[PDB]
C-alpha cells in the first residue's frame, strides 16, 4: 500500500478536497536511497489536481492524507507506482519508491 | 567547525542574545548543489530561540553571531549537524551542509 511516515508536521485540519489543485516539492528515490529526481532543484514546484490522472496511485491516497504544510516519507509499494511495465529510463521493474513530499499549499 | 560567509551587511549592531527567538528565513543544500529545504517557499520563517537547545550545533554558533538585518551563508561541519546519522530519507551521515539564512528579526 501506499505508506506515510510524517516527519514536519502540517496544519492537521485542511486535507485536499477532491477536486483542488496541489503544490508540491518532493524528492523521489528508489528502495535504495538513490534520489532520481527532485522538484527542489528546478526551483519549481509539481502542481497537480487531485482525482485526474495525473499522479500514480501512490501519490493519488498518501496526499490526500496529508495536511497543509506538511511533510511526509510516502512510502508507495510497487502495485501502486509502475512496478509492472516499470518506467523506461530511472524506474527498474517492481521497483518501491519513497518520496519526500512538502504539501506546500491548496489552491 | 562552521563558516560564516556574509552576503548581506547586517545591523552590524545587534546580535541574538541566550533566550531570545530568532526569526530567520533559509534555505538547505549539501556541497554538491542539491537543495533540500527552503522557508521561502512555504513562506513561513523559521522561528527558534538561542541556547534551548532548539536548533544544531552550526545554527546555534553561527547564528549566535550574525547581526540583524544580515544574510549569511552557513558551511557546518557534520559534527555540528548530523555527523554521526544524519537524518531518514533527507540527510546522508557524514554530509556537510550548507545554509542561506536571514536573520529577519529579533523576539
Ligand atoms: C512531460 C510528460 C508529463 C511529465 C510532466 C508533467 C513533468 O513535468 C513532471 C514534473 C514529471 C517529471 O518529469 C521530469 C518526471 O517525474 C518523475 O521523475 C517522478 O518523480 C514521478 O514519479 N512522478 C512525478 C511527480 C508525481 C508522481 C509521479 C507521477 O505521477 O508522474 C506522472 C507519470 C510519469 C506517470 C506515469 C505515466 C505512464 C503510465 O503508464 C502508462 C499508462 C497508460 C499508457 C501507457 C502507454 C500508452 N498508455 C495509454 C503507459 C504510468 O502508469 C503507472 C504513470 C507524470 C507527472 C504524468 O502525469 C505527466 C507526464 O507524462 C517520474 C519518474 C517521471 C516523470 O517524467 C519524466
Ligand atoms: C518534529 C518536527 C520538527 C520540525 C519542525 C518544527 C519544522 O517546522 C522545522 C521548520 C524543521 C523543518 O521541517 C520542514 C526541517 O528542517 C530541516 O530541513 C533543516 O533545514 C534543518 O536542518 N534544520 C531546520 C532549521 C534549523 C536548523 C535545522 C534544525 O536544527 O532542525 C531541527 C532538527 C531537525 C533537529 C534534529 C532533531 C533530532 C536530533 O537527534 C537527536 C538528538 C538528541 C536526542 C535524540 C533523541 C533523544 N536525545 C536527547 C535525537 C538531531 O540531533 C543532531 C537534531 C528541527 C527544527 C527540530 O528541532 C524540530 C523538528 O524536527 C531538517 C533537515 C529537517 C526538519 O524537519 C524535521
Amino acid at each position: 500500500g501506499v505508506q506515510v511516515e510524517t516527519i514536519s508536521p502540517g496544519d492537521g485540519r485542511t486535507f485536499p478536497k477532491r477536486g483542488q489543485t496541489c503544490v508540491v516539492h518532493y524528492t523521489g528515490m528508489l528502495e535504495d536511497g538513490k534520489k532520481f529526481d527532485s522538484s527542489r532543484d528546478r526551483n519549481k514546484p509539481f502542481k497537480f489536481m487531485l482525482g485526474k490522472q495525473e499522479v500514480i496511485r501512490g501519490w493519488e491516497e498518501g496526499v490526500a492524507q496529508m495536511s497543509v504544510g506538511q511533510r511526509a516519507k510516502l512510502t508507495i509499494s510497487p502495485d501502486y507506482a509502475y512496478g509492472a511495465t516499470g518506467h523506461p529510463g530511472i524506474i527498474p521493474p517492481h521497483a518501491t519508491l519513497v518520496f519526500d513530499v512538502e504539501l506546500l499549499k491548496l489552491e
